[PDB]
């Protein structure tokens, strides 16, 4: 394998970290190739779920969960943490409110959130790279809890960080409250990935392909699929009641992507940086009402 950038995984991991119990676990938690079978029976379906009075109170609890559990992350950024550090923080976090780390053995997955250093696009494993000055660095988490998963991330400063990394990271945030504030009944899908390409391309950036936003709920990734550029073909109509999230993907130079022979860890292939938000998102009447916001703080942890 020719790595793309300077990156590289540092090993061993630790060995995976137990959930005790009595917390509630999705049933992948034990099937051996961590395989969703909820999902797997709903795989090419793109029908959306539209949810109940019941489920719209627990997408707000492990939401709000989840959204603690990221600001745990946020305060551990700082040069020479490993990132296995910040995973161990998260897992506790996770247990002590109760929840499952949903990509803990999520397909195999090894650990229970993942971080995303420069060129990695998406689902670094966490692992013994200490954090350096100058990088940036994305957590995303989920978490389950009583039925259901709620999901978010965003891109962290460590130390202080160059021009191009504040415009990258700056810029993808945008392209997310860009995408959030087009939310609301009668919206196709496919919209959002224009709304967000158009932002990317004109500040110089690409967008990722390969990955997309999903419906949540019951399930971790499930029917909308959300491609975050543009002339996309989307399948769906946002309606009250649609639960889904939108976490645009952009990089500093081309929007191809390629995977490390760890089986996860997605990179840039030019190895030039990439920075993600992303908010699991409510449709409602007058809009959506955004599950993973802060509720204490106007703006996200990299302005802050
Ligand atoms: C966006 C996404 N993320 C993950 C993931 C996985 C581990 C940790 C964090 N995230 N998984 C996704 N999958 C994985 C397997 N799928 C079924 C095909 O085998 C599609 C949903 C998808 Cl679609
Ligand atoms: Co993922
Ligand atoms: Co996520
Ligand atoms: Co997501
Ligand atoms: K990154």
């Amino acid at each position: 394998y020719r790595y793309t950038g300077k990156l590289r995984p540092h090993y061993p991991l630790m060995p995976t970290r137990p959930v005790p119990s009595y917390i509630q676990r999705p049933d992948y938690a034990d099937h051996p190739l961590g395989m969703s079978e909820s999902e797997q029976a709903l795989k090419g379906t793109s029908q959306i779920k539209l949810l109940s009075s019941e489920d719209i109170e627990g997408m707000r609890l492990v939401c709000r969960l989840a959204r603690e559990v990221l600001d745990v992350a946020a305060g551990m950024i700082k040069p020479g943490v490993t990132t296995e550090e910040i995973d161990h923080a998260v897992h506790l976090a996770c247990i002590a409110r109760n929840c499952y780390p949903s990509p803990l053995n999520y397909y195999n997955f090894p650990k229970s959130c993942c971080t995303s250093v420069n060129e990695v696009i998406c689902h670094g494993i966490p692992d013994r790279r200490p954090l350096q000055e100058g990088d940036i660095v994305n957590v995303d988490i989920t978490l389950y809890r009583n039925g259901y998963h709620g999901d978010l991330n965003e891109t962290f400063f460590v130390g202080e960080v160059d021009d191009g990394a504040r415009k990258l990271v700056q810029t993808t945030y945008e392209c997310l409250m860009q995408a959030i504030d087009a939310v609301k009944p009668g919206v196709r899908y496919r919209e959002l990935g224009n709304i967000i390409q158009k932002h990317a391309q004109a500040n110089g950036f690409s967008v990722v392909r390969s990955y997309c936003g999903h419906g949540i709920h019951k399930l971790f990734h499930t029917a909308p699929n959300v491609p975050h550029y543009a002339k996309n073909k989307a399948v769906g109509v946002m309606k009250s009641g649609h639960v889904f999230t939108i976490e645009p993907m952009i990089c500093e130079g081309g929007w191809q992507d390629e995977t490390w022979p760890d089986g996860w860890t997605a990179v840039t292939r030019d190895g030039k940086r990439s920075a993600q938000f992303e908010h699991t998102l409510l449709v409602t009447d007058t809009g959506c009402e955004i599950l993973t916001r802060r509720l204490d703080s106007a703006r996200p942890h990299f302005m802050s």
